[PDB]
RNA sequence: GAAUUGACGG
């Protein structure tokens, strides 16, 4: 890295800043500058300063020069990818490649570039799989081979509200032979190396990504998963099942088996259910790591026999799970009960009994789940009633949202409890970003109209303030849609009083328009006639 | 629109 090389890439960088360069000329300069890297790919790409310029060049050049850079750097690509700066250079090369996925003329030239990369990785993959930087490069490479260009937290694999909502029940072809080739290369180690891969954070993350990209590819999943579990008809031998069970409380492995259970084909799921989990459900549910594996197991159960086993092992202990901070386990059991149509009423009753012991407690099932952590962390639970001002409990509210997807037959204690909360509590619930989802699930449930109406009426006087927030505005429209003319008019006039402020809100203009607040203000008789025709 | 209780970068 002589100073002339340094001056060159710095001068290229300033030239792009000064935005005096046409986008077509910019693209050609990017290509010329890449040629200045030939023979020095590793040195340029891993330089703490020049790597950032090399990212700019890769993202601004044309396909041919990108491919030329990838081909000339392939023999050092694992070294670039495991470097703390070079790994961003490597990822820029992939994002750049990915911008051409929609161009059918580019198919074979992209595939050749991926082959250069996969070939040198497959030759020696295990340290790159476990390297904190190279693991990000492998995840992106796997996505590209699948034809996925657009980043997804799920695939990489972060937690997200789409995934939580999915767990609770609320396309380019790619380069399939390159995906198979690379992922087979990552998995052709000894069973004893694989044991360590199960438990290394960074390699577990790579395998999580690969499993998600193979979703619904049963023939590949049935080859891949047994290698990862060290099983290679699919059968888990008794000693291997013990080893999988023993590793289940590990933070890295627990994340991996979460994904395995999500993508597992039916026959493979059933074998895992029976041989690994079947008599350990509660012990695994109380572990800080394993309980998320149990949530994934619960969510993907196939049939009523499995539902019964999970019921027998876990419902008697619902109170333990809530006390110990494992509400996600209960949420999942409740959610899959409504999905498999099994043990619905047994699940709902076990939840009531877990929160409300004596008969007098049961009218408080709703407040206690809205503030699940305050009630269970309470000093004196026989006097606890509310958490004034507190933020409501995400998972307690998600449980309730599942509860209100049951038929009214199974959830009468929940409907009676919610609809009988006093106005101040119902109002605080609607103003909470989680509690508003509870209200909305109840308005969408098949509870009686009279009962919905009772709750909505206790919101009178607060629709204006409710509407001034993004979450409340949805609740206001859900209440409105559920109302007769008398209450639609009540809500409409409350929004009128706050119409100035409401219009300065993100959602306000839409809400004002959907409810037709201007018509109501200016020609109320015609607004009432159009609403009545609904 | 609130998004679990246990991980990730120059």
């Amino acid at each position: 890295i002589d100073p002339e090389t340094s001056k060159y890439f710095s001068e290229i960088a300033n030239l792009f800043d000064s935005n005096e360069v046409e986008l077509e000329e910019r693209s050609v300069i990017c290509g010329n500058a890449l040629e200045e890297t030939r023979g020095r790919e590793y040195e340029i790409a891993t330089d703490y300063i020049i790597s950032h310029v090399l990212q700019t060049l890769l993202e601004g050049c044309e396909l041919d020069q990108l491919c030329s850079f990838i081909r000339n750097s392939a023999s050092v690509f694992p070294a670039i990818a495991m470097d703390r700066s070079g790994s961003h250079v490597a990822e820029s090369a992939l994002k750049s490649l990915a911008t051409h996925l929609e161009n059918p003329d580019a198919y074979s030239v992209i595939e050749e570039a991926l082959h250069s990369i996969c070939k040198v990785i497959v030759d020696n993959p295990l340290d790159m799989m476990c390297n904190c930087y190279g693991s990000h490069v492998l995840r992106r490479l796997l996505c590209l081979c699948k034809g996925v260009s657009l980043d997804s937290p799920e695939l990489y694999g972060a937690k997200s509200s789409k995934a939580l909502a999915k767990r609770l029940n609320l396309p380019h072809q790619g380069f399939p032979g390159m995906l198979t080739y690379l992922l087979s290369g990552l998995l052709s180690c000894s069973r004893e190396d694989m044991k360590y891969l199960q438990v290394d954070q960074y390699s577990s993350l790579v395998l999580q990504t690969a499993l998600r990209l193979m979703l619904k590819q049963d023939e590949q999943l049935l080859e891949i998963i047994p290698l990862i579990l060290r099983c290679n008809g699919f059968h888990i031998e008794t000693n291997v099942a013990k080893e999988i069970l023993e590793s289940m409380k590990d933070n890295s492995f627990s994340h991996l088996v979460e994904v395995i259970l999500e993508v597992a084909p039916e026959s493979l799921y059933n074998e895992m259910f029976n041989k690994v989990f079947k008599n350990s459900l509660f012990e695994l549910s109380v572990d800080r790591c394993a309980n998320f594996v149990i949530q994934a197991l619960i969510s993907h159960a196939r049939d009523q026999e499995q539902m019964g086993i999970m019921w027998e092992e876990l419902a008697p202990r619902f109170k333990d799970l809530l006390e110990q901070g494992k509400s996600g386990v209960v949420a999942s059991l409740i959610a899959v009960s409504q999905r498999l149509q099994s043990h619905e009423n047994k699940c709902c009753e076990a939840l009531v009994g877990a929160v409300c012991s004596t008969n007098e407690s049961r009218i408080s099932i709703l407040p206690r789940l809205l503030f699940l952590d305050y009630y269970f962390g309470c000093r004196d639970k026989s006097t606890w009633e509310w958490a004034p001002g507190a933020k409501m409990h995400v998972m307690g509210c998600l449980i309730l949202q599942g509860i209100f997807k049951f038929s009214s037959d199974h959830i009468q204690p929940y409907i009676t409890s919610l609809t009988s909360m006093k106005a101040e509590y119902i109002t605080e619930t609607a103003k909470d970003s989680s509690g508003a989802r509870v209200i909305e699930a109840f308005l969408a449930s098949d509870a009686a109209t009279k009962q919905k109406r009772r709750l909505i009426i206790k919101l009178r006087g607060h629709f204006g303030e409710l509407s001034l927030h993004t979450s409340g505005s949805f609740t206001v429209e859900k209440c409105f849609d559920a109302c007769n003319l008398t209450l639609r008019e009540a809500i409409a006039s409350e929004l009128l009083d706050v119409k100035v402020d409401l219009s300065k809100t993100k959602q306000g203009p839409y809400l004002l328009r959907k409810l037709d607040i201007d018509g109501y203000a200016s020609r109320p008789d015609q607004w009432k006639s159009r609403q009545e025709a609904k």
